[PDB]
């Protein structure tokens, strides 16, 4: 039970007790519309422990790959994660 | 057992284990993942944070405004997730 303000490890939860709250009526379409987000978030969270999944099975697990290919391959995907907040992306390409 | 909400776990659990001194800047490099990977974690947090202290916080915006700003925010997120990188820029 907390009392420290703006944790960020508990910034879903928070936004998870509010939905809870939400029982009027006349609050009602916005229950509905943080559903929305909540399930939007939650996709978000689990592509990018995906991104890890993939990485781990491509490169690390794999028996056949050297050493120098590895560590190659890890400081690149981390250079690219790093990259992120300044990439070029585009919605609904190709 | 590999369930992808795992799949942080998994990793620091294989530089964990990385001891030979061959293979110590690969172990520094998963390292590296693991900070931006949490790092990727903490700011996608922040975005929710900070949409609830400016919309869901914020009595003075109705009940209206309040929906109407959180399905646009869904809306930009959902684009979002679709997105294709093409480039990034130094
Ligand atoms: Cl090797």
């Amino acid at each position: 039970m907390p009392v420290k303000k703006q944790e960020a490890h508990r910034a879903l939860e928070l936004l998870e007790d509010y939905h809870a709250r939400l029982s009027e009526p006349q609050d009602r379409a916005l229950r509905i519309a943080i559903e929305r987000v909540i399930r939007i978030f939650k996709s978000r969270l689990f592509q990018a422990l995906l991104d890890i999944q993939e990485f781990y099975e491509l490169t690390l697990l794999d028996d056949s790959k050297s050493i120098q290919q590895k560590t190659a391959e890890t400081l690149q995907i981390a250079t690219k994660w790093e990259k992120d907040g300044q990439a070029v992306k585009i919605a609904d390409f190709i």
